[PDB]
């Protein structure tokens, strides 16, 4: 295991016909993760071969959309900021790396 | 998503030559999970086609080994309780089900 770090990535997505931006938005201060209590806006899924393929990943935390902070915002507010975008959505995310435990032993 | 539940399972494992019980032990009060801070003893991995196959799963929390509680014990104490077992190890675990979020929206 290793201590957590979060790599920051900024991308610009373009809408595809019938797919939208092709990302699933979860989290929000009024919509915490059931296991952790975490309130961050989160990319919880990514559409296969959609606009976000190879750019965004499951579990990415959304920090900003088109210059608007996602810090401690409600679910609908994040959804509305993305939905109201035109051809492009500029999105900055933090992507977790690391985890596990200091010690693990096979028995 | 759904609220978490943990299904309790008790199994009796028998050692196989060259594999032991075929489980990886992590967690402990002196060995918390790097992301969650969780101190439970945890089955963090299971050997392919070993004694535990189809019986224990990655992320199972260990509650008891051979009548000895694992509640808030140190990593080495859990390891020693398993290691000192003869042919059989009776193990009770709690297995998480559920998670996610109340709301998820595709954009």
């Amino acid at each position: 295991g290793s201590h957590m770090i979060w790599e920051q990535h900024t991308v610009t997505l373009h809408r595809a016909p019938g797919f939208g931006f092709g990302i699933a938005i979860s989290g929000g201060r009024d919509n915490p993760h059931f296991q952790s209590g975490e309130t961050s806006i989160v990319i919880s899924d990514v559409l296969k071969g959609g606009p976000a393929e190879g750019q965004l990943q499951e579990n990415d935390r959304v920090a900003m959309v088109n210059g608007v902070s996602m810090d401690n915002v409600e679910h609908a507010f994040a959804v509305q900021q993305l939905r109201k975008s035109g051809k492009n959505a500029k999105i900055t995310i933090r992507r977790k790396k690391g985890g596990g435990w200091r010690r693990t032993t096979w028995v």
